[PDB]
């Protein structure tokens, strides 16, 4: 299970899934309401995904599930317009992260 050492990220990500900017990623891209993602996009990331495995001890480090936390933007920047809804919250929710992220780094 997750090391003590790692509670600052369980609570980065906690807050992270508490914006209303979170919304198009706290559970997979749904292909029962978005089609032909995985075609584009290899290494899908989500925040339920991210909160069972760092909850279980699939992240050793902050370095591994803060690239997981970068994973859901760059796909979000990947697949969907800036100007778009789910683009504008994946560029707010990467801002988030950062601002949370350099108070430890
Ligand atoms: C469950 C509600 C919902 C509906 C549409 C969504 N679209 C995305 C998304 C994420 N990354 N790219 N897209 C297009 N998340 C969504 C969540």
């Amino acid at each position: 299970s997750m090391h003590s050492d790692l509670t600052f990220c369980e609570i980065i990500l906690m807050e992270m899934e508490s914006h209303d900017a979170a919304w198009p990623f706290l559970e997979p891209v749904n292909p029962r309401l978005v089609s032909g993602y995985r075609r584009i996009i290899k290494n899908p990331m989500d925040f339920s995904t991210m909160r069972h495995r760092l909850s279980r001890g699939g992240y050793t480090s902050s370095e591994e599930f803060a690239a997981d936390a970068l994973l859901v933007f760059d796909n979000c920047q990947t697949f969907n317009e800036d100007d778009s809804e789910v683009g504008k919250a994946g560029h707010i929710m990467r801002r988030f992260f950062e601002s949370r992220w350099e108070e430890f780094y």
